[PDB]
């Protein structure tokens, strides 16, 4: 899939991938998140969030503080480049962002903000 | 001390310890479980369940299947030596079991049956 | 691949894949393991081990007790269906086994036995 | 007590707590770290490093490059507020620091820099 990627977050709190690459030719980029499995969103919610590796911790810590009702993300969080909604099993969501929001020579991370999940669910995103 | 132990499961899906030792001089052993944090039982519940290491996976799988209504535990599971109720933040439980139900030379595990949790929340229990 | 799979273990304690499907038509099945990255064996050691889901905890526990010189695997562990050596970055290893060693209706896990890596490095393997 | 906290980092790559709150009335604050278990420092070393959340990634990445020889921390790292030595099992270390190096409103994290360990061995520290 050019300028896009499909990623799954399953019931074992695992994303199917740990590395995403964005082609510099891509003007925009889409990340499609699906959740195979059977567990509902309150027990095994998955969202997908992108930020520099530097801000990942603060976004997680603040996302937790915001709670369920907030999809565990601090609203208008200026550190978040892009993020999907928190989904439960069987659901799907995509988020498209401008590639110009990313510098070559900077480390980014994608990760889930549901409490405790980032330990397991995280990977790197890099321009190419 | 000695014949009882205070355990906490937090909002970051972790127990405060991963090892417990039962002195053979105890007739009974009491485990007190509290849930520091702010998240609800339906989102981040914790119980504390004891079984041989060999039966743990069955207990976790059959528990998952049982749903929130059953405290993520299969009714009358004979594999479970003991267990607390499933608790939410700001809640607590206690459970006592006769030390005679344990044998020296057998590998025992304590853990949480709330979906996905045992991956991180578990520990060893030994008769020493 | 055909009756085989290539899997990598990295410096971020992650396997590139978390679900392995073995086809019944396969007489044998090959698992190729590589460790991209730059960290050595005593620090970011990776082996790939296969056992029923029920046997995983005992294998990991006895494995931690075998020591580094034993690749953190108890020699002659009857629960281990197949395994690799413990490798560091830049190294590679593979193991092939008979598909008749697996049965329909049983749950299998693949995992790393290096101290503290199995909570993050594990996946399922199923005979289809 | 009051201006001190006991932290244990075990053989399962975890800390006993994930949140430290330092009371403003403290002039100095102590972190006593111990290491229950039996694994050695070259395989399951733990330290206790403090810095702002925004800085954690850098301290971890740079520390990971410094090596065992440097206790997995960059010498004279200007982002490190306080830190312990890297310890193996049965060892203990303590670090006391001036509370005026912390400011209200700023998010601090404590973590272990041995490669890979920060996935699970981290927590927050707040001046309250
Ligand atoms: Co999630
Ligand atoms: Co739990
Ligand atoms: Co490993
Ligand atoms: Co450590």
């Amino acid at each position: 899939a050019e300028c896009s990627v499909d990623i799954q977050g399953n019931d074992q709190m695992q994303f199917n991938t740990n590395a995403i690459t964005v082609d510099k030719s891509c003007k925009q980029f889409t990340v499609n998140l699906s959740h195979p499995g059977n567990l509902p969103k309150n027990v095994m919610g998955h969202n997908w969030v992108l930020s520099t590796a530097a801000d990942m911790q603060g976004v997680v810590t603040d996302g937790m503080a915001s709670g369920l009702d907030k999809d565990y993300l601090k609203p208008d969080d200026s550190r978040v480049i892009a993020h999907t909604k928190l989904i439960g099993s069987g659901e799907k969501d995509s988020v498209t962002f401008d590639v110009s929001k990313l510098k070559e020579g900077e480390q980014y991370m994608f990760f889930c903000t549901f409490p405790g999940h980032s330990a397991l669910m995280k990977g790197t995103l890099t321009l190419k």
